[PDB]
């Protein structure tokens, strides 16, 4: 399976943050935003993972990840040069997918807890596609599932996450779209194709997951608040790639300490230090 | 007189996050960070204030702010090509400030409450130079003011926030400074001149002032949360550069209602409406 | 003018905290809510003070605040048998009263701000009624003024004439308590019910959900921790209205060394 | 096994929030601090359950807890006159333990996260005593194994066999206090105290500052926005460890509907 997150955009719910900056180089407390969708894909298995960015963003992300060997990742970059809908990715991303599945994530989700790590290895596997469901308390703001039924922006309160899991197909799937009265090609419009087939699998996420999409001001800080609180209260660091890659063995413990020593000011370091104590 | 931002800096101790990103153009909240010391100058009257930024984050900044019109002032830019320090800005910023006198604010500094919105005014008319003191627990991580004495990086509790004062002066005494140990050309050591001429004035900050610095995760969480603590409690928005313009007579009704506009989707425009209303 | 605090009610929306203790024993940060209302009136310039509780409750009362010495205050207490309602205040703090002005505050009410500290003596010397507003986004859950039932909920915070008692003991229950809304109007029927708009940048809480609760708590800790003010000590209070001394602040202290309170006392003098 | 809840003290570190209100009635979140305590008991397997309350407190715990029936359990309360320290809950409670081994939780203690559930059950037929080990960044501050006295903070959670009442009775006060400590090291003396260390991702807290009870209140919300937990809810745990039936847990529901506590046991019964 090859790898794919959207993290292009134009963040108008984050205007006038996102003016400055893309909302997949944002903070969440100790960390650019696209670490979280990064390390999702990471613990699902894949290692070569193509970024899709606007052009006039793309130098921030290469700044930060360059090709991905320091996390023993292939971190490659593809532009979309306007902000035409998710389903693009497909199309964009046709020539990285060639002949293999795909696991598509948007640059703003937060994946975190039971069923959210490695288990998600599980979907390399897939034919058809695979999505997820969730309960939010305004659905009207989501896409939909009804459970048999798929709506974008009201009648089960499951939204569908930003995690998507495809067969080769979905390339000629997503060629076929045309764009919404929004101006967008759709991933609703793709998911329906698969629904209609009886080829799309849904799965609502295990009790005590938290999922985030952070492109609000108050669903930013929201998941800094989180973040943080997890750290303080549990102990725990959340969706760190070095670690990841560590602990898969896509990088040894000499590469891991070379991190550490490059991020010792700030203290992210320090927590890679320990995992070696 | 004229005012400068510092706006590059390397920013190591939020890294990762200042990887892809400058310090100054963080979210704090529903703005970025670089709006909060661009309003302190605004509210101090001071309409030609040049940004020093970094090479490479410099396209932001100008896709953010532009010329500044917009906002009623003169922005232009310069450029500092390695992070060499603070005292930098007078050098850099010396065909800028020409004869007048110049306000410096650092730009990941947020100054709010009594005594730090219009009423820093009364600074324009400055001879020598003027800074500020505020009580810290942890004064070892900041400049410290002795009440008399000033020392970067422990005997008197106040911070020298990052505001500050200067005749034409200023120009000179920077050129004249060597770096420090740690490389860098150091604003305490343009103030130490000040302050061994007899030319230093000192205030505490007022009762009930916060000061923030953004520089840490957790400091940089911190901020965010307060900014908003004062919007869902006492409903407040601070530091908005379009409603001080306004206030001030450099943006008029029409330009206001023309911002709110484009603003329109994360929620920001709705509070520029509500002015006019 | 007196006062009188509604420190009573079955706090429902607290179930099951409020099973337990009172809601106006209930801590916000570094002090029980009770300490919020007390301030006000204090600052209202307000001295001679009766707080209305629960049978059950008033030990924890009691032992808080005694009879109010230590804070250069007059306090008194009269039980509530039943929760009743709010205008049964009036009833009950008639002989408290008397022949004076009152000043009524809600118990679980956190006011603060511009105009909501010493500024408040002013209503002293109120003739006929006035009462507050404050814009919300769901008038529908408060009562509401113009009329009264806009944007524009009433506060707890009242302030009334020698009257005010008459009209509470005319009043009969509702669809069932005895409303504070009912005792408004019938000023206001007499056109001397007076409003004024809280002003830009005020804090108005009701601490009665878990969530308004919490929220409370961590406002009042922001403030100290980013413009290091301690908000409400009515300690604090007293000793700057100069109904108690700096030594009687010192003694303060150094009952309250342990939590920290005790040390904010002690930087008073500087 | 027999279980213990130390319910009383001072609480010095939180007046005067705690001149009005034991500690262990405090709210955090969406339910008194007691319940923390008591569902980990409760977690442990145990359904005999003691609460040690000051005199005074004790009116507030009674009102909220009777006598358990209504979460599956047995409350049963003992008077502590004066905080004379920890180790008294076993002169205290040395009748209800009698012959078996027993539980000791402290009341001011929230332990969450894994391990500290139903796993708990194991240390029923523990023998000699067992204590627990939670990383610290100071130490100094805790009590701290290895001895007795690195960074392992002793958490407010024991077990013991029947010894322990010996042990107790047998000790004299601390430079003063009856310790918990000194029981421990006795065991240890024996060579039989056996430590574990919490599991990775356990939070550990003590709600005796007022930084540390608004920080847990934070994050029991932060459970249930972000990750759809409510956590040591007793009615749950009761429920689901088959000591009250869906019936019971609907009329719980009942009386808990205005504060959205209900709610969540109503959705339960999905
Ligand atoms: C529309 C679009 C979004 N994205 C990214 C941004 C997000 O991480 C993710 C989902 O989109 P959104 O969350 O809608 O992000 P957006 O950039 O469209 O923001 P807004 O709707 O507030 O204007 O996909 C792209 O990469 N390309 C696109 O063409
Ligand atoms: C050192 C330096 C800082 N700055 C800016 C960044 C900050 O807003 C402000 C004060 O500096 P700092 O707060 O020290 O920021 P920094 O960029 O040096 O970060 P760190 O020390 O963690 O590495 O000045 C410049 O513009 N130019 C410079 O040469
Ligand atoms: C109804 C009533 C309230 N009060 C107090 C409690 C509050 O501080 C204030 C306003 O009442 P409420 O905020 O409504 O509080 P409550 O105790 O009625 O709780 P709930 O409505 O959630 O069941 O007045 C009394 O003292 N006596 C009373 O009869
Ligand atoms: C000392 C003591 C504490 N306790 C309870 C209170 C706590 O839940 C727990 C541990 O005690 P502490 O956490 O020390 O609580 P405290 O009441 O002693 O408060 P402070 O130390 O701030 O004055 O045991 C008793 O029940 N009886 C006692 O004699
Ligand atoms: C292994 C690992 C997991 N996680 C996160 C991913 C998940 O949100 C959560 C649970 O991970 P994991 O224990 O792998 O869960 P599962 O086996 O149920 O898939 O922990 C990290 O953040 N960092 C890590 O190094
Ligand atoms: C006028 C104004 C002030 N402020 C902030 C700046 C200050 O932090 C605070 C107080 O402003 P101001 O009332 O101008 O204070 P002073 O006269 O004491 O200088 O409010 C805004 O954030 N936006 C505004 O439009
Ligand atoms: C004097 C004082 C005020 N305050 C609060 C009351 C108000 O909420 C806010 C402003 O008080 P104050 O400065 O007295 O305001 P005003 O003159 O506008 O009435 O500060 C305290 O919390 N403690 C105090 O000691
Ligand atoms: C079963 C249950 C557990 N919990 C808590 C107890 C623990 O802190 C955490 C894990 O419980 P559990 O799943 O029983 O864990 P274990 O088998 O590891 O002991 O969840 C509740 O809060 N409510 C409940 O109803
Ligand atoms: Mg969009
Ligand atoms: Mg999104
Ligand atoms: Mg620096
Ligand atoms: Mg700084
Ligand atoms: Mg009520
Ligand atoms: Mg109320
Ligand atoms: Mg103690
Ligand atoms: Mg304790």
């Amino acid at each position: 399976m090859r790898g794919i997150i959207l993290a292009g955009g134009s963040g108008t719910r984050l205007y006038p943050i996102t003016m400055g900056i893309s909302k997949q180089l944002l903070p969440v407390y100790d960390k650019p935003m696209i670490y979280y969708p990064l390390t999702t894909l990471m613990m699902a298995g894949i290692r070569d993972i193509q970024l899709i960015t606007t052009p006039h963003d793309a130098p921030g992300f290469h700044r930060l990840l360059g090709d991905g060997a320091h996390l023993g990742v292939n971190i490659s970059y593809a532009t979309q040069d306007q902000p035409d809908g998710l389903a693009q990715a497909f199309v964009i991303g046709a020539n990285h997918i060639g002949a293999d599945s795909v696991a598509l994530v948007l640059g703003d989700n937060i994946f975190y807890g039971p069923g959210l790590g490695t288990s998600l290895k599980r979907f390399q596997s897939i034919s058809g596609g695979a999505i997820f469901a969730y309960w939010v308390a305004n659905p009207s703001a989501y896409g939909v599932v009804e459970f048999l039924s798929l709506e974008e922006k009201p009648k089960s309160n499951y939204a569908v996450p930003g995690l998507y899991f495809y067969d080769n197909d979905v390339i000629e799937i997503a060629r076929g779209l045309k764009k919404s009265a929004r101006g967008e090609y759709e991933i609703t419009e793709v998911n329906q194709v698969y629904l209609n087939q009886g080829r799309l699998a849904v799965e609502v996420l295990a009790r005590g997951t938290a999922w985030l999409d952070t492109g609000t001001f108050d669903s930013l800080l929201d998941a800094a608040d989180f973040v943080r609180t997890l750290e303080r209260r549990q102990g725990l660091k959340v969706s760190i790639p070095e670690e990841v890659a560590w602990r898969m063995g896509w990088i040894d413990d000499e590469q891991l300490v070379q991190r550490a020593r490059a991020l010792v000011k700030s203290g992210y370091g320090n927590y890679l230090l320990e995992l070696l104590e």
